[PDB]
C-alpha cells in the first residue's frame, strides 16, 4: 500500500476510535511519557495505570525520583515484574538530575544514552511529548508492519529489523506524528492481535497483503 495511503487511513482511525484520555496524556511531558514507556514495556495497560498514578503523587518532577532512595523505588514497583526496569529508571533520572539540570533532555542521543532507553522508546518519548519526526518499533507495531507488507524473516536478524524500521520512517508522517505513533500503539495492541487478527475492525484492511491472503499467521517470522 502507498506510504500516504496507510497515514491517512490510521489518523481518521485514530480521530474516531483512539486512546485519548490515559493519565500520560492528560497535559503530557517527557518525564511522563518516559516513564508510562518504561512500565509499559512488560506489563499491559490495566495493570499499569495505578502504579503509574502512584508513582506521579509520590515523585512529581524528575528531580524528586533522584534523590529518593532506591529501596523506596523498588517497593513502589512491587508488583509490577522485572525489576531491572525499576534499578535502570532511578540511574536514568540520577543522570538528568546531574547532567541535565534535572531538566529531561530533548535531544534523540542525549535521550536514548539514559540506561533502560533504546531506539523505540528514545523516538516515542520525542515525538509523543514533543512533536520530534521520529518513527517507533515496539513489538505492536512491529506485527502491524510486518503483516501489511508481508516481511517474513524473523526480527531477531538484522537485515529483518533494519527493514521494519525503514519501513516505519516511510508510512510515520511529520503533521499529526503524535496522534500517528499513538494509533500504531493502539492497533497493534486492541485489533492487529497476535492470534486471529480483528481485520474486519482494521483501517488497513483494504491494502494488507496479510489479509488479503488470509495469512497473517507468517508475519513477523518466528524464532529459526
Ligand atoms: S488487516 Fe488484519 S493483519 Fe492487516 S494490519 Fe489490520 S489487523 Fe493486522
Amino acid at each position: 500500500m502507498q506510504a500516504s495511503q496507510f497515514s491517512a487511513q490510521v489518523l481518521d482511525w485514530y480521530d474516531k476510535y483512539g486512546r485519548k484520555t490515559l493519565p500520560w496524556q492528560i497535559d503530557k511531558t517527557p518525564y511522563k511519557v518516559w516513564l508510562s514507556e518504561v512500565m509499559l514495556q512488560q506489563t499491559q495497560v490495566a495493570t499499569v495505570i495505578p502504579y503509574f498514578e502512584r508513582f506521579m503523587a509520590r515523585f512529581p518532577t524528575v528531580t524528586d525520583l533522584a534523590n529518593a532512595p532506591l529501596d523506596e523505588v523498588l517497593h513502589l514497583w512491587t508488583g509490577l515484574g522485572y525489576y531491572a526496569r525499576a534499578r535502570n529508571l532511578h540511574k536514568a533520572a540520577q543522570q538528568v538530575a546531574t547532567l541535565h539540570g534535572g531538566k529531561f533532555p530533548e535531544t534523540f542521543e542525549e535521550v536514548a544514552a539514559l540506561p533502560g532507553v533504546g531506539r523505540s522508546t528514545a523516538g516515542a518519548i520525542l515525538s509523543l511529548s514533543l512533536g520530534k519526526h521520529f518513527p517507533i518499533l515496539d513489538g505492536n507495531v512491529k506485527r502491524v508492519l510486518a503483516r501489511c507488507y508481508a516481511v517474513s524473516g524473523w526480527p531477531g536478524k538484522k537485515e529483518v529489523e533494519n527493514k521494519l524500521w525503514s519501513l516505519s520512517e516511510q508510512v510515520t508522517p511529520a503533521v499529526g506524528v503524535e496522534r500517528f505513533n499513538q494509533a500504531m500503539m493502539d492497533l497493534g495492541a486492541m485489533i492487529c492481535t497476535r492470534s486471529k487478527p480483528k481485520c474486519s475492525l482494521c483501517p488497513l484492511q483494504n491494502g494488507c497483503i496479510a489479509a488479503a491472503n488470509n495469512s497473517w499467521a507468517l508475519y513477523p517470522g518466528k524464532k529459526p
